């Protein structure tokens, strides 16, 4: 439903995902923005999709970054939450701009976004420490939100759960697999993605290709799919996931998509065996 | 009506028109397209909108610009002053006609139309004309006639155009272009047919093999378009050493709007001259 997406399914069809995704990205450029985080035209209340034990004093609640796709919103985390109940407090905060209402305002810059999303995690999270979680391009923005709660809001992170991040320079396996990653994008629809949130996720990956300088002081677990998504050059070197000096490395079952959909049990288990180490 | 045209409202607010336009240009290549001009998905037949007095005069055939918000009424005006005079006849441009197969070059989209104009015209001499973009392809058109049909036209009537190295006056006037377009609408401008008019657009911008040798008519508004400088120069619309130039009333937009009569009186004086 819409122009865009029909050029998009067209450009993964011609295995041109890459290309297109710039188009977006300076389209992007056109859609009515919001310039401060008090300019928000949503309401980025996180949402509780899971409790940890009632027992709950200096206990590290888990924060999902909602990722880019343009095929996500509010469901996303949902598997993976439910091997948080009765272990951790789960919240999940919304992407500024993938809002209806009346479409939502798109960010003028990065870090109009994360001070919008940092404000509302702070007050949802009162005096509790914070993990930050995301996938794929959530996990850059986790990384990235992190840094920020550090510098503007004079509150660093206890730590930040990275699932399967390709960061600038590890950007091969991107390439490689842009097709799947776009065919992986289709598959994953619950209804046709929307041309207003194709935008949002053009100007969020071109934010992410630009120049990031801090980096973040908490801890972080990277969290690596166990498959390929696709056939893979063994010469090229290591398709996996990566970051840079991480406190852990954790391998699951699953490749880049089914880590988090048949395999989320997996992912929870490696990021409580992980807070547990972190805590004491 | 669509995102696009959503977006390009925007750009022209943010005086961004020809960024837009590049925009529009890289999301076409992303439309299906065809790439023989006999696998066009469309009828390019001519319409015709005027009569000549009912003997090898020339016919005018109207090349159709590339404005988004256009197509079959673009010469309505133009054509009453050419009843009983000339005949005239309208061509559409490929893939503004389920949507159009976009050309997937320019060469592609003339062929397409020599063919169809051949077929309308016969025995008689045509002359093209176009006004804007539709100049620029006027005379590509005359050139690929001549070049690959063996047929060239019997003169070209460019109405305001804008061929590169001389496009800073309309570049400068971005923005009135984009306003115009949007004041010109009947109904909302779709998305298939911006994207068309960014595909197009990208066509003119690049290199071209060369010049017709036909005649030239040079048609120019006599009022500029937006603000200019007089020690900026001519803002004029220009073309290299023309047959004729006229000048008449209006500017860029108007020429046609408020003063198509005048276009046609030029029109048919440089006729009777050249033949
Ligand atoms: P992920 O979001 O599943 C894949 C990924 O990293 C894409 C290609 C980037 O656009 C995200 C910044
Ligand atoms: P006209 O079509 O009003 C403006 C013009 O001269 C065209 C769009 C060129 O700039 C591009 C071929
Ligand atoms: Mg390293």
């Amino acid at each position: 439903a819409g122009m865009f997406r029909a050029l998009f399914r067209q450009a993964v069809e011609d295995d041109r995902y890459g290309e297109f995704l710039d188009v977006l990205a300076e389209a992007s450029a056109f859609r009515p923005q919001f310039a401060s985080p008090e300019a928000c035209s949503e309401r980025l209340d996180p949402v509780l999709l899971a409790g940890g034990p009632t027992d709950a004093e200096g206990r590290a609640v888990l924060v999902g970054c909602t990722g880019t796709a343009a095929n996500g919103g509010p469901h996303e985390f949902l598997r993976l939450s439910t091997s948080f109940q009765e272990e951790r407090d789960f919240l999940a905060v919304p992407l500024p701009g993938y809002g209806t209402g009346g479409t939502a305002l798109l960010p003028a810059d990065l870090d109009t976004a994360l001070d919008a999303q940092a404000r509302a995690i702070l007050r949802a999270a009162g005096d509790a420490p914070v993990v930050l979680l995301g996938h794929s391009g959530g996990a850059l923005l986790a990384h990235e939100l992190a840094f920020r709660l550090e510098r503007a809001h004079g509150a660093p992170p206890a730590g930040i759960v990275l699932v399967d991040p390709y960061p600038p320079g590890h950007q091969e396996p991107i390439e490689v697999w842009s097709r799947q990653l776009g065919e992986g994008l289709f598959a994953g629809e619950l209804e046709p993605m929307s041309d207003a949130r194709l935008l949002a996720m053009g100007r969020y990956a071109r934010f992410l290709a630009g120049p990031r300088p801090g980096r973040s002081s908490a801890p972080v677990l990277l969290v690596r799919a166990s498959e390929p998504l696709g056939d893979w050059q063994e010469e090229r070197g290591d398709w996996r996931a990566h970051w840079d000096l991480p406190h852990t490395v954790a391998d699951v079952p699953g490749d880049h998509f089914t880590m988090m959909r048949d395999h989320a049990p997996a992912v929870a288990e490696a990021v409580l065996s992980w807070l547990d180490a972190i805590e004491g």
